[PDB]
């Protein structure tokens, strides 16, 4: 019943700044494992679900929590990207952006740090808290979603796991960073921050 | 529906090692809830997972663990105590215990140091491992089930949480371990034992 | 080496809030064996620190991060409580706490609701952002420090692991909450305020 | 102060079973980089450590486990493999392996199962149990010390983290496991078998 959403451009309009091959792989093998695993490991946790056992359920947490968090994020992952983006946002987005985090150089350095941070695989988000009204930077960990672990509305993901650049970057994190602003969709992050304060 | 099972004797059955107030507190107060917030957290993800709402699912694990777990748990700890229970097992559990152990004495010295040994909310477990028939002993956080999280099967758990014996014991939880050997009910230990081989 | 901070105020100087025995205990005996336990962590990380053991400096991390943090959050918490007065706080941080979450009342059961929803033993704080320049409520497991674990600096903290309440409230933790805000020492909560400067 | 130590043979020794641009960027970029955080990480611990500071000591925790772990672990894993010879082990180890394991070929898998069962960054490994005297397989998260984290001494292990194999078998982590039979040194793994001596 979940199914391997399609990218809204093709492997290699990415390019440079995402290699066309990474982009097959982390599209068509990665993702489609996630979606594979969490039908199997939701229809087992049914069965569990159904005959009260407390102890299959809790068992199938770590599978649910992996292969759930992996299609909710690289869902979210696909749209922010775009050839057509780039640069900085404009409007309430922007307004919100710079009054936060001093300006909108000093956020990408702020969701840089919180990129790079991550240690062992994981995720930079821009996130919105609604208690309080701000936007706000936060990591994390292996597939753990956003919103299913921190509450914060997830408006702008970065894939930090080493197969989302390893092929082309190689352990250079830092260099992945730099490029991929230049193919962020902004008009995606905009839409999904018009949609928090509503 | 689930429900909290009968404790199979009194609460001031287990005197003078288990004061009859902590017994009530932790069958009728503690206990209670879990089973409580367990049906609302299991009727709640009926609802997520009908939907196929990923976040939702994920966002419960917490409280389906907990709860889960502290009704396993629980139903568990009261069935291993007696108020006829007392001194060491019979039959082939003590030719186990002995073999895997030393002796009785060396697997009651090695069951109270990992009972001890939990910094924080948690339980003290003699369980059995599958794959290669043996005798294991394993120490738990807050209410993580012994099976659902290591595979392990429980044959005797040892709460080790403070509203297990702080009326009564105080902030001395070695000598309520030392106390509460002399209320468990072996024969159902013994039981437990005998399902696993089979 | 470090030493235990002798109670602000008497052992029964917190009734009818916090009881004598309570109070007792919990210095003289928990807190009392932090420190030690602390210390004898301490002297064993330096000498693995002088040899090249990182396996051994490993080891000790849990040990150090308990005692080391159960010292820390002790230490606040008793300076958080007195005799005197508990009621409202007054210029800046009462002001802030208005800016932040709404109003004193609002704050009063958001701190309230973060103590309660504390699965096992653990603290609820109200804490200093540096890097965002507000304030913001937080919970930690068993004794993890705020600063250490957090970067948030501690203003206000309550420890809810079930030494803390249980000889006197028993079961009910939100008992224990409504009777907490009757001595809570905003002195010392202002001071800690305007220690991260403003 | 720790140093790099140097690969126990030529970066493309092991070819065609891990590459040449595998190893080099493994070790001199990777490897090289937990050796130095680990050195400065040790630093910062030493002055932390003649001041009180208990705060600092449990920030650099973190910082301290990964890229401490991350040289142990690395270390071990460069005398695993070798251009001489996979195959199976002789002697005491060998027979240790089947009474344990039932046979190689079924410790083999196993220990596969773990490597594979990983969900993010982590290692497996074929460890010594010295409190029950046999051999076992574990898993350990990102860069996590098989010793320092389970007590178990470590005899093989196999990093499954994507940096150890991407650039050459890509998202088929099960053909890099496959391959890597072909260069594990035995000979070293029984060395350190009769290290915690039988
Ligand atoms: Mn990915
Ligand atoms: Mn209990
Ligand atoms: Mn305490
Ligand atoms: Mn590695």
């Amino acid at each position: 019943k979940h199914s391997l959403p399609d990218l809204p451009y093709d492997y290699g309009a990415l390019e440079p700044h995402i290699n066309a091959q990474i982009m097959q792989l982390h599209h068509s093998k990665h993702h489609a494992a996630y979606v594979n695993n969490l039908n199997v490991t939701e229809e087992k946790y049914q069965e569990a679900l159904a005959k009260g056992d407390v102890t299959a359920q809790i068992a199938l947490q770590p599978a649910l929590k992996f292969n759930g968090g992996g299609h909710i994020n690289h869902s979210i992952f696909w749209t922010n990207l775009s050839p057509n983006g780039g640069g900085e946002p404009k409007g309430e987005l922007l307004e919100a952006i710079k009054r936060d985090f001093g300006s909108f150089d000093k956020f990408k350095e702020k969701l840089t740090a919180a990129s790079v941070g991550v240690q062992g695989s994981g995720w930079g988000w821009l996130g919105f808290n609604k208690e309080r009204g701000h936007l706000q930077i936060a990591a994390c960990p292996n597939n753990d979603p956003l919103q299913g672990t921190t509450g914060l509305i997830p408006l702008l993901g970065i894939d930090v796991w080493e197969h989302a650049y390893y092929l082309q970057y190689k352990n250079v994190r830092p260099d992945y960073l730099k490029a991929i602003w230049n193919v962020i969709n902004w008009e995606n992050v905009t839409e999904r921050y018009m949609a928090c304060k509503k």
